[PDB]
């Protein structure tokens, strides 16, 4: 059903602190190989008044190196798809919602996103635009009633060098019922904006995932 090299839609429509934006993406992935890059474009609201690192992350688990001996839940659970809805608490009080609905249409995933931020304060990192990267981290992927969850203690590197923390919890959920849930694992992942214009309208997004049993 997963062929190798596989392309990407995408579009997202959100609001943080009451700023309304759609932003559109179209990329390529190695789903065997975790690697996955998209060229982003904001096609309303912008120049974004907000740091563009707050909605890179919800811009598909499919794209993650699986070793033989963990369940890969993400390629078996297509050609239906999945969804996962996410949560991300900053340490200033910062809180978004987001949620994607992923399908499969021949060798194309098609993204539904949708992202909601509020209660940055208009003098933090986020509203100021003064994030200069994720760093990189390891999810810790289990069962939380009958729910593959997964959990993320990260945090954005500022300017004047200083951390900006933030604790992210995603559940996902096949479309098909039968799809086994994996065993308690983890998963390494990098995300990297690779080129961006004046105010992030067009910007180049790279991200590597690869799950282990932590040895």
């Amino acid at each position: 059903a997963i062929k190798p090299d596989m392309k990407i839609k995408l579009r997202m429509e959100g609001n943080v602190n009451g700023h309304h934006f759609v932003i559109d993406g179209d990329g390529t992935g190695k789903p065997f190989e975790g690697k996955q890059s998209m060229d982003l474009e904001v096609k309303e609201g912008g120049p974004l008044p907000f740091a563009f690192d707050i909605l890179t992350t919800a811009f598909n688990r499919v794209f993650a190196k699986y070793p033989d001996n963990i369940q890969d839940y993400f390629k078996q659970s297509f050609p239906k798809g999945y969804s996962w809805e996410r949560s991300l608490t900053f340490e200033d009080g910062g809180i978004c919602n987001a949620r994607n609905d992923i399908t499969m249409e021949g060798d194309t995933f098609y993204n539904k996103v949708r992202f909601y931020g509020t209660n940055f304060p208009a003098n933090g990192p986020v509203m100021q635009k003064k994030t200069l990267k994720w760093e990189p981290s390891t999810e810790k992927m289990y069962v939380r009633d009958g729910v593959l969850t997964g959990d993320v203690e990260t945090a954005l590197l500022l300017e004047g060098n200083a951390h900006y923390r933030c604790d992210f919890r995603t559940t996902y959920k096949a479309k098909e019922k039968g799809v086994k849930l994996p065993g308690a694992h983890f998963v390494d992942h990098c995300i990297e904006i690779l080129s961006h214009d004046k105010d992030y309208n067009k910007v180049k997004l790279y991200e590597h995932a690869v799950a282990h049993s932590g040895l």
